């Protein structure tokens, strides 16, 4: 992928997304090599625009250095910008033809980033099959989470989707996916025999799935209601998490294998009810001092009388016999105390006791941001003279995570994008939870802003068995 | 134990031994009040000696500090010396009179060591019995190794010190052991159900037990040719480490419980024969500097034409359900290129290769001395855009072994002694070997001095499975 030109078009350059996280990306990954050399980027949006005006919008966020900078005239001297309109065939067809005006653009493979709203796709996509689709290069296309509301959308979606392009693709892209310390969880699971024994029912106690970060949903408020934390996150990052921890052993490295394993786990779990869900949204800190003192239900773009949750906490049972009964424990949520992304795996206390009591369930700490380590909270005596033992960590263990997966998105490498019947699985197993809440319009328990999270999480990892120390 | 006075008795004062090992490593326990409070040392040997002749003869092996020089004085301020034979009943009535007649003498607890030659044991434990029995304390005695030549011989040395004292008397002491890495292989073992229920047949591929030394037998030549190096180290220290490493869970963490363990898992081992032994000796280095010049048959008190061997090769099988066929290989020497004491636990390879046949057997080295460490050298993936794991060094971690090695005796915690029946069973493994080498006289490969050792033992653990990377 470094002779074959390619060509990054973002749909919605005028938009804040392209303006904030996509040109900067694509900046630092051109800054470095990273992109393949004949790389060409195409601004799409409504409003008339120019390159000097996506410069003098995009440099604050590029944190441009002068060193560079002559890297940077080389990275403008790449880009160009195409005004139309969405929904009219007229704009599609003058953008083919300028990007056929272009050094072997009918043999550049396209790679299409949608940053639009998501109540467009529905067009966006079929007029991409009928006019932006390449005869000689591979076409792929990135579409923005979420993927519909509940089953009915997501599979109207998804029929849509695959009717217009083959699962190969489809990159239904996961921003908060770390893909350096999960591709760490795929090498510490399989290369390990010390692991992979004790992978089933009779040792592994439980798993907790956790995702923070320590802000809210500051100004973008409007944007959050309609969709809630589960359709945010938890259904595809928390997921993703769930299904590459309790997965079988793929036949191969390949994706489509990993996938079929993963397609496989959600398809041996069952149904999920009222009382294995707990709801909560964060409210301003009377002692706060930034954002803290501001609420949720405080932001004037969010309406009042709002029963979209922020925090959910859902246990999941993979009821088959590698993973028969065991404990699947998802915490995630918004201002939260501490930003943290990490699987942590609870082990069965060893069958028999020697040490007086003194032994600790053994732990396995994945931390995918920040300072991306793995760690083993197990236990050895402590130095000294004596045979009692200590808990102790143990330490186990380049670009960033979305400017890794963008990286992926070009080397085709679909290993941990969601698949359409992985989603529809996924859809499925929520339905009557989704159906209930927009139904009864549920109340989530107000929680502290920069707090660990409703109490009753805790409570739900305690009930099923889940021991804190 | 810091109220009672107790009585360190070493029988061959003006030993060698003695003077070399036992009076230094006394002093460095007293210096830092490892020993009880009242503590009082008492000196025995043939020739007529004083406190001060013990002083003049042993400060130069204390290395003693202007710090500390008053603590030299408190200690010598305990010491005593009392001169007789040690076949002589009038002696040993003297040799009672004299701890009489100190504070509380009969209620001391006295804590002998027998540090004399072999031949007087049964001679000299029959006259302890006799008279030198406290009537109020605990008694123990300390057995210097060899405890016999063959089966029989040990069975009729075993036989006359059980007639004498129980089992809880008797402390069958061995200098190599290190108390802490063997102190830690126990609670790694059982504290963990990362590496507990994988302990098993399906899972460890082998176990390796290497004990090599630098130096050769300078000096003391003509004490390794009658009894050579397997009832040196290998029958009592890698036969513990087998011990240790093989062992059932035991009821509890007591000693009791514990040698019964050994006494099954010593049950389960089939007699050795001959194709599972490789036998070397040293030879002097053409290209060496020192000592490595002149090898053991240039010992001017080795007898010419010895075939006694310095390398020790030997592979038990501990035939039971928990452990049917899994080898287990046992390393000793001396005069090998580094000191090193590991015990090395590799792994099975996982049922179904992944990674392109890239795969390298997990590794629990426990590195007794020098430098007390555990690591496992596993595997994890190496940071950068390729899914490959390397394989990577991981850490999983005061008085020396000896110092502690006494504190035993004086604690009375005989976790680390080998029992009469472990003995025993001990010796009947080794009994078929020992008998065919006294009969056959084989002759022991020669090897390079300061080597690895005879490349036979290499072939050995190919043969019986173990992967070298």
């Amino acid at each position: 992928h470094q002779s074959d030109t390619h060509i990054f078009i973002i749909m919605g350059a005028s938009g804040d997304l392209a303006k904030k996280k996509i040109y900067p990306t694509i900046w630092w990954l051109f800054r470095d090599g990273l992109l393949p050399e004949n790389t060409f980027i195409v601004g799409y949006a409504r409003s008339r625009l120019t390159v000097a005006d996506i410069r003098k919008q995009s440099e604050p966020f590029f944190k441009a250095t002068p060193e560079e900078k002559l890297k940077l005239e080389d990275f403008f001297a790449r880009n160009s910008y195409v005004a139309g309109q969405y929904d009219d065939a007229a704009s599609y067809q003058r953008l083919n033809s300028h990007m056929n005006a272009l050094h072997l653009g009918s043999q550049a493979n396209r790679l299409f980033y949608l940053a639009l709203p998501p109540t467009v796709y529905e067009a966006v996509t079929k007029n991409i099959h009928e006019s932006c689709m390449s005869q000689i290069g591979w076409n792929r296309i990135i579409v923005e989470k979420p993927f519909g509301r509940d089953l009915q959308s997501s599979d109207r979606l998804s029929n849509h989707i695959s009717s217009l392009f083959r699962e190969d693709q489809i990159y239904r892209i996961d921003h908060y996916l770390g893909k350096e310390m999960v591709q760490n969880l795929m090498v510490l699971r399989f290369a390990n025999r010390i692991f992979g024994p004790i992978w089933n029912r009779d040792n592994i106690a439980c798993v907790i799935l956790t995702f923070k970060e320590p802000f809210g949903t500051e100004g973008r408020g409007g944007y959050f209601d309609e969709f809630g934390i589960i359709r945010d996150v938890m259904q595809n990052h928390l997921l993703q998490m769930l299904c590459l921890v309790a997965m079988e052993k793929p036949a191969s490295t390949n994706s489509d294998d990993v996938r079929d394993e993963k397609v496989k786990v959600l398809k041996c779990i069952s149904e999920v009810q009222a009382n294995n869900v707990v709801l909560g949204q964060y409210v301003g800190n009377p002692d706060g001092e930034g954002e803290a003192t501001k609420g949720y239900l405080d932001d004037p773009t969010v309406p009042r009388g709002s029963t979209t949750a922020t925090f959910a906490a859902v246990v999941l049972y993979v009821e088959n016999e590698r993973w028969d009964g065991v404990p699947f424990i998802l915490r995630c949520g918004k201002a939260l105390n501490e930003r943290k992304a990490e699987v942590r795996l609870q082990f069965h206390d060893v069958a028999g006791d020697i040490f007086h009591q003194q032994c600790k369930r053994n732990e396995l700490v994945i931390r995918v941001q920040p300072n991306e380590a793995v760690y083993t909270k197990m236990m050895t005596k402590k130095p000294g003279m004596f045979f009692n033992p200590e808990e102790s960590e143990l330490d186990l263990t380049l670009p960033d995570a979305y400017e890794r997966l963008i990286l992926d998105v070009f080397c085709g490498s679909q290993m941990h994008f969601v698949r359409s019947d992985e989603l529809r699985e996924a859809w499925r197993i929520f339905t009557p939870l989704l159906h209930q809440i927009e139904l009864e319009k549920p109340k989530p328990i107000p929680y502290i802003y920069g707090s660990r999270g409703p109490t009753e999480a805790d409570e739900l990892m305690k009930r099923v068995g889940f021991q804190y120390e």
